[PDB]
């Protein structure tokens, strides 16, 4: 069906219609560049490197050219070229390359002959220098994002309504499947309902916090183990007005969790989504951990979405 | 008109009569450098590279004549340079490039005999890495700043005034023109009367805080699409008293978006404001929200600054 | 005996019987080769830079070989070869690592002859250069975490119940072996219980807050000095029913302090854990603070620990 | 006198008698290094560079050495060696110093005959680079430090007392002395009594929270200009009992702004301290604003310290 977040946390939006969107984005290449996808990305990358060696090297044969450098001009013997063991294009690019990479073989150099050739070399390490620069500070910060950690940590299927401590409540499960651990972590609930104006030209959507607690209703520090967020379907519950009724209804229950990152002090917020049919009546969450000999506690994952009737 | 704050954003205060500004800004160097101008960046980064070769050079060249290396001085068959095929100011000034920038042709290398000139080849590139590094920090820095994303995130040019709810508040639209997120989204109005004591030698400025709303008055975790805010003006608004007849008045509405970019984990303060004439009255903003056999929902950006009489 | 955290600060969990662990890990790289031990990771360095190496000498070794540059073939007096002084395999390996570093010594060089070695060159470059980055990047953020900097923040091994101020509280001491500072000190309880199902097959957590103060049961904004930390055994302490008497009990209570760091901004939270024989009765601890002529506060860390009854 | 902190913010605080200083910070590099000593960071950055240089030249000394290669000991006509005119200390030191940047003159280099000069110079060529990648780490991140940012942000240098609104309360004024921001500013006041046991054996140190407001006892989304900060003397002021006499008592009033930075997203936080002496009555600040023929708003820093008698 239609669904504002995908299962896996992603946006199901598409904005349209922008205006000076070009322009825009050239202003904020950082941002443009890390948003991008990876293919052109590497394309750049590469075009980046290859093609100003191959500009220069151009611009190289050419000053060859000017200067009469060529072999085919037949230079004197006394003639001196402005760059040494350069008369032809692939040995303009060549050059271009030793020097842009600081390789510097040897067997094409430089004399002190042709001052305009120093200048070009100068620019041209200038420029290349900035380009690679901010070429591989976007490719370490787009790998760098935290979105991609996302997925190792995950949202129960399916939500699960029954009596908690004697109070009927809607439940949830979440897990972190690495041994790197999160901070701060923290749930919030939204409800999306779904407002048509007789008919549908535009749509208000309406939402409403839903809290989740684990101890107090204050926050969790650590995301040591598969724990369990509940939320009370008391008076105050926007829910409470809802068809109760698996599968009636028409509204969107997201989920966030936010967090802090320990081994880059990054934030995270994995996201979901439970549909009105997703959510399961009268279920409990099946326990998935358990002692050991070791002295240390196990998590079975296998039983982190495995539930039971009550 | 005069205002703190511009339309775009950017402050527009100017200070004045600073003493040990030169000094302080020279002991951090780091920050300055950022804060500094593009054109005088990159002329201070071409400058770091191309002078420190050409100092290094001179120095070179003043070596190579202690030394006696130079040909015109007619050095004997059995003369050994400190350094081999520089006989010229153009030819130091190379090999000070090609050291430090780790090219290394060949044609001019170092012997075995003069030490001095090991030692300061050693300080030259000790201190031109260093140089080098501080810079490109700057730079990518300087790139990475996150008040540049902030023009892809856009307040509605004008907000309004009218029934909510059955309540009168003022409400405003904002949206974020890319696929990238925000995160912790929280919106802040500030009052800022204009306090004149009798004649403007002096003027002091009351902050007043306005909260906006949206669910709960609480938080926005994403900013997925266009969304409104709202303020309720009840007892309590210290606009309650201000004159509600468009155009009159002498205050600034300023209003402050803060949120935690998600690719970067770096906060963003989006501001604009929002003067006497420009809110207007009675109008409620146009939808700008609509479905798609896409099962996708749709932001035109065309129906953002649109609204309409009530 | 069994707890959830050492006495260290760190985990005591085994996750297990994940599915789809291979494939998640080798979708998010960073985070992996972050999280991972430090003896593989300096094995895949050298691996990276000396098996890339390797590999591409024998693919110059081959290029070589279809191109008869050989000496053992006897290549004509005016054969041109791919590659200079590339007639072995040892050669092909010095060729391509002078080039992947960009030392390039000279007496092995390409020739203008075979352009499939031009575009082979350009792809070691590029590649490398990648590989290259994605490494120096994991390595800096592995060194830069944070954790490690708990170590010079320490708890007090034993917590104390006592009467403060009239008030029966829980009583700890924290401290910071450095110069460096905290930001933002914040402190939090949690009390873990054991609920057995009556056999354990599985088992229930329950967390609970417990609050800890200083001045206000507010924050505290910088560590300089060693803290006194204490809970209120109220008529709200979970800790109220508790069996008082020392050693009896199953309990665990966890301690987590979260700080931001000055030099770097960013966050750290060290942990700890009591239990129930672990907390001492009617001791006060013995104050490490004491004047000096310096003029400046001292703090005797062998004090720390120490305790006095009451 | 004595203060815990100094009037420019930094403290005051000797820790001592620490156990296990060395080795623990052997085990955390990063945050040494970077809370080191310019000087002595200088010097290791420097020894680090030049001494592998010399150290690993030393080695390729001796092995020129054990194979023979050294001219003083007649090499005949067909002695290959290790490493190409290398036949003195000096030209080994040049040869492991043309490698480890990368330069590569060609005048000396390595032969196909000796393969332990190989995996020795692998060894150099990973182990420097690992080196340089940590030195250069440890550089930025010092220089990056947020701390010398605070000194372009001021405080007042002395508080005053008076009505405000009618009110009696304690006032202080800040400003920035750049055009860059700072973000989420709030401010904190902590109240430190003197509490000696008979004797100064040992001091207990009480902290006690004073808040201080601009607009509702908020925060302060920017800071833009320069702000008043005040704090109210009322039935539950821990400063109501004081001696409110001018130079009378023993206490020491801290306060601390926390507030990020714009440009880096980094934490920030000024510090500085009040004594009962510096503490003045019956004052109110200078207005140091004032309007412009500009239409923007001026901030004259002489007026900023500057009081008048009420
Ligand atoms: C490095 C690496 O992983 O390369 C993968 C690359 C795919 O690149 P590709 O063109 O398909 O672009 C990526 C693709 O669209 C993903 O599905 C996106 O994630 P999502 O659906 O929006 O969630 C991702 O967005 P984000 O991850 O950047 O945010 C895009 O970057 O594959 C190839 O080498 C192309 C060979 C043909
Ligand atoms: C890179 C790049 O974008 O270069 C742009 C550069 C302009 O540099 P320029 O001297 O005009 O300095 C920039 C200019 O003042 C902007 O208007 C500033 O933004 P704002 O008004 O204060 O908001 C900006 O401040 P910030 O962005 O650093 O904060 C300044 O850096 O153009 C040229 O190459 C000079 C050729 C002549
Ligand atoms: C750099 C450096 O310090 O090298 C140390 C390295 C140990 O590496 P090693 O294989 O033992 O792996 C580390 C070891 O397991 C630590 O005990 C871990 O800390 P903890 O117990 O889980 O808390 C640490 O995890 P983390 O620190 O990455 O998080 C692991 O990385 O020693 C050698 O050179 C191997 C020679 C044989
Ligand atoms: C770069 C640069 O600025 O070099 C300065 C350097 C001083 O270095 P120096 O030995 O005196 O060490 C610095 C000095 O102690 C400062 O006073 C410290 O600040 P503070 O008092 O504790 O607050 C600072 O601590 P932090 O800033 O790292 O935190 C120390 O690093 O001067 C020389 O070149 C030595 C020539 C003789």
């Amino acid at each position: 069906r239609r669904r504002v977040l995908t299962k896996d946390g992603r946006s199901n939006v598409r904005m349209e219609h922008i205006a000076d969107k070009r322009f825009l984005y050239l202003k904020d290449l950082w941002t443009t560049f890390i948003d991008m996808q990876w293919r052109y990305k590497l394309l750049l990358f590469s075009a980046t490197f290859a093609g100003t060696w191959f500009l220069f090297g151009v611009v190289w044969y050419l000053v060859a050219v000017a200067h009469g450098d060529l072999l085919e001009l037949g230079p004197p013997a006394n003639h001196t070229p402005c760059v040494v063991q350069v008369h032809t294009l692939t040995g303009a690019f060549l050059f271009s390359l030793e020097s842009q990479t600081t390789i510097g073989y040897g067997f094409r150099y430089i004399s002190e002959e042709c001052p305009l050739a120093i200048v070009l070399l100068i620019a041209q390490l200038v420029l290349t220098t900035i380009l690679e620069i901010f070429i591989t500070g976007t490719f370490l910060a787009k790998i760098a994002r935290p979105k991609k950690r996302a997925e190792t940590i995950r949202f129960s299927q399916h939500a699960v309504v029954a009596y908690h401590n004697g109070k009927l409540c809607l439940m949830i499960r979440v897990a972190n499947m690495r041994k790197s651990l999160l901070i701060g972590c923290q749930v919030t609930g939204k409800l999306l309902q779904t407002h048509q104006t007789k008919e549908g030209e535009n749509i208000r959507l309406n939402q409403v916090n839903v809290t989740f607690q684990v101890d107090t209703a204050s926050d969790s520090p650590f995301l040591i183990l598969p724990l369990t967020f509940y939320h009370v379907v008391d008076e105050t519950s926007p829910l409470k007005d809802l068809p109760l009724r698996s599968g009636e209804g028409d509204f969107e229950l997201v989920l966030i969790l936010s967090g802090t990152v320990e081994s880059t002090s990054a934030t995270c917020q994995v996201r979901t989504s439970y549909l009105p049919e997703e959510i399961l009546w009268g279920y409990e969450f099946t326990p998935a951990i358990s002692l050991s000999a070791s002295g240390k506690y196990v998590a079975d994952f296998s039983l982190f979405d495995q539930v039971v009737k009550v």
